[PDB]
């Protein structure tokens, strides 16, 4: 088949809000979405990881853990998740500051993915074109000290959580076990698949 370019799949194959944010974040930090493009496509990615992560989740009026694919039910109900991935560098501190002040954890070394209401902790995502373990060590070796859990996924299935502790639902991770796996499979029927596998 043609080859094509990887800035069509990412602005044809991501919802506009996740490549906005992807440019912003990769303008803030000094590269070109327009050059880097594989970073572009893995940023996007790992960015949809999160938001598909949380998506859902919520913490009912009894203050335990549910799950609501609706845009109708009950505002009482609080997001399970907070976001700090997709913020730019002084929000994301800002939060996590918040959030380290507010329910009295340990203030991370660097800025984490996601924070876990439920569980009490901040998340660090991780989407990996290699093997889940290799990157797993990746992670956890630059987090130095841990109370931060690392998730860890791969594009072929495999996952790696801390402790053997996944979080969410097999259903959860399976709907991003699929994303993943059609982001595979479209990157390679437009022959992007060999070339950004490559580039981690
Ligand atoms: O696990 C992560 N990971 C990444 C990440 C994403 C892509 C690459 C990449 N792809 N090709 N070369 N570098 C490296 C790290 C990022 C990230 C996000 C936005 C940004 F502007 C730069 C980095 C954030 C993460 O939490
Ligand atoms: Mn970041
Ligand atoms: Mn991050
Ligand atoms: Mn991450």
């Amino acid at each position: 088949g043609p080859l094509g370019s990887m800035e069509d799949f990412v602005r044809q194959c991501f919802n506009p809000m996740i490549v906005e944010l992807a440019e912003k974040a990769m303008k803030e930090y000094g590269e070109d979405p327009k050059i880097e493009t594989n970073k572009f496509a893995a940023i996007c990615t790992h960015l949809e990881v999160c938001f598909m992560y949380s998506d859902f989740h919520f913490i009912d009026e009894r203050g335990e853990s549910i799950i609501v694919e609706s845009g109708d039910p009950n505002a009482l109900l609080k997001h399970r998740f907070e976001i700090i991935e997709g913020r730019d560098r002084i929000m994301a501190w800002t939060v996590v500051n918040s959030i380290c002040n507010t329910t009295g954890v340990e203030k991370p070394k660097f800025l984490p993915d996601l924070y876990d209401y439920k569980e009490n902790r901040f998340i660090e995502i991780g989407v990996t074109r290699r093997e889940v373990h290799i990157y797993y060590l990746e992670k956890a070796n630059k987090i130095k000290s841990e109370k931060t859990h690392i998730h860890i996924f791969s594009f072929t299935g495999e996952e790696m959580a801390t402790k053997a502790d996944y979080t969410l639902d097999e259903e959860s991770r399976a709907r991003i076990k699929t994303r993943l796996f059609t982001i595979r499979q479209e990157m390679a029927s437009r022959s992007l698949w060999d070339s950004f596998r490559q580039s981690e």
